[PDB]
């Protein structure tokens, strides 16, 4: 029953399966209201942006979802609950490319307005609400599964080192595929820590930060691709939060780019969403994402995520 | 002729010694106005604080200095200039303990007022103005000296690694004297950098940050004083600024203390002035001082100082 902001992840264990029903009914009351807020967000977008065909498509997707959700009959039994899950699974899949569609839709249209704070706010609000909604929805679905060491999407004994290693292997492959090599990653600090935690946000954030650090490292070592400085990751685990520091020797973020890197769409090269999205996600969950640039040397990125209150 | 804020450090080279006169005359016009501002600062202190006998003593010192400075006759020749230097040297020495007197005077008296922003502002403004004044004054005196690789107090080829090493040896001695041992310090990054720079601010700041990192390291390793994690210092030198990162494995700054550590007087133990003073000095010179705490692991402190414009 651990909560994200104004949102609650049910921990329940009833052999009869009545927690599924209480969970299902909660989801059913909650999803339409939150989808309505997203729709209100689209309605208030500057006209010229809202008229972009890709933005209109996403706008329609949300209306469609609101329609199907409200059309679904109140849940009275396992049979209803079971069918609601099919709808939720369908919606989750239908909406899996939303971040990318928004990025495309907004890329050009955003420069047609005078106030630039506007799109930042819309995206921060839309993407984090969406993260919140997908977490709740996926958590409900997960309550059906019998994975050990999970209560829904909540890992009961998450190892930060393990999940970091997972995304390191992933980022290294992408990097090897593009450059013929990848920095090695060293992990230090509280490497043996284990605690209850929701992987989902880490699954978004970590690969974004690792891809950044690896790209920077390779692009600054073009003469010695076979011998590049390691990326060093430090884990700090205390009673308040989990801190993951990702340090590279990739030459740093230039002074002229520093005020831009947190802007959606800004890139010196994906589509420039990695940093602002990651920060918005971390702040939404009560944490933060901070950068320290050592121009000429490299960058330290500090991810902080609050622990699950007990 | 490199400048600090609203203040100018004369680079001059006249064999006849006329730059000494132009410098002297500049100092003579500039010191009284700036001392007057400091006096105005004392006049506007909350009554109950201004009545503290130590605060009153410092207040009087500044009046006395204004008196002697204004009483000094306009400078028309080397003889006048030469005598002005004696006065400046006397004043510099008379005022050498001002930071410490202010700290004592304010320690108790400050809690007697409702607005806490007040003392922070007074101290930030008083201490940085004082740094500015001492730099100009000392720079003038230094123009008389014939040290090679100096133009006044400006080192023409400052090595960050060398000046860091100087203060490392110093901090290690203090630390060894108190704990029987001291962390080793490793220095990496742009270790061979050399550039024109004014040592004075580094001479204040570095020992403060080194003492902090060493204390934290020892106090968190009481069982293994003979084997403690190194302090690691990274130098980054680029065209805009010099960055010095000081990282320790001293266990970090606790969440409950984090909002306090930049307050004058706050200490978990000198007199709690190291951090706020160092930050005020760095910002005054166009740089910054930022902390990243990894609670349970350690702390990274980032000092940034702008280069001398050319
Ligand atoms: N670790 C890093 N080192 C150097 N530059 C970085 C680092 N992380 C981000 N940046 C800079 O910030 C920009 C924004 O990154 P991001 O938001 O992830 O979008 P993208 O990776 O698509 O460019 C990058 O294009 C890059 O110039
Ligand atoms: N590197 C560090 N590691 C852990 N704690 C630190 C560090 N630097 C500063 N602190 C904390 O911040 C407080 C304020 O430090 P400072 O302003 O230098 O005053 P003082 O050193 O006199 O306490 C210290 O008492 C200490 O608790
Ligand atoms: C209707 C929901 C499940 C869709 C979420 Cl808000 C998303 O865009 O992925
Ligand atoms: C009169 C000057 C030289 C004194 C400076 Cl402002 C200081 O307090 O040290
Ligand atoms: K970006
Ligand atoms: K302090
Ligand atoms: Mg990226
Ligand atoms: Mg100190």
């Amino acid at each position: 029953v651990r909560l994200t902001p104004t949102m609650m992840l049910y921990s329940g264990r009833s052999q009869d399966g009545s927690h599924l029903l209480k969970s299902g009914r909660y989801l059913q009351q909650e999803l339409p209201v939150r989808i309505a807020h997203r729709i209100k967000g689209f309605r208030s977008l500057p006209f010229i942006i809202g008229c972009n065909p890709t933005i209109l498509h996403v706008h329609e997707l949300y209306i469609r979802a609101f329609q199907k959700l409200t059309d679904f009959p109140p849940i009275k039994d396992q049979a209803d609950e079971a069918q609601y899950c099919q709808l939720v699974r369908q919606l989750l899949d239908d909406h899996k490319d939303v971040v990318t569609l928004l990025a495309e839709g907004l890329r050009e249209s955003r420069k047609h307005i005078e106030d630039e704070k506007l799109v930042r706010y819309f995206l921060d609000k839309t993407l984090t609400s969406r993260l919140g909604i997908r977490m709740l929805a996926t958590h409900h679905l997960a309550l059906h599964e019998d994975k050990p060491d999970f209560v829904g999407i909540i890992c009961t004994r998450l190892s930060p080192k393990k999940i970091i290693e997972k995304w390191v292997d992933f980022a290294r492959r992408l990097c090897e595929h593009k450059y013929g090599n990848a920095p090695r990653v060293r992990i230090n600090g509280h490497v043996a820590a284990r605690f209850p935690f929701i992987p989902m946000p880490l699954d978004y954030i970590l690969p974004e930060l690792l891809k950044n650090a690896m790209r920077a490292t390779m692009e600054s070592h073009l003469d010695t691709p076979y011998n590049v400085p390691d990326v060093v990751i430090t884990i700090a685990n205390n009673d308040v939060d989990l801190i993951i520091r990702i340090s590279d020797r990739g030459g740093g973020i230039a002074h002229k780019d520093l005020d831009r890197v947190m802007d959606y769409h800004f890139t010196t090269a994906g589509f420039g969403f990695g940093l602002p999205t990651s920060r918005a996600y971390a702040e939404y969950l009560g944490g933060s994402l901070q950068l320290q640039s050592l121009q000429g040397i490299g960058t330290d990125v500090y991810l902080r995520l609050r622990h699950i209150d007990g």
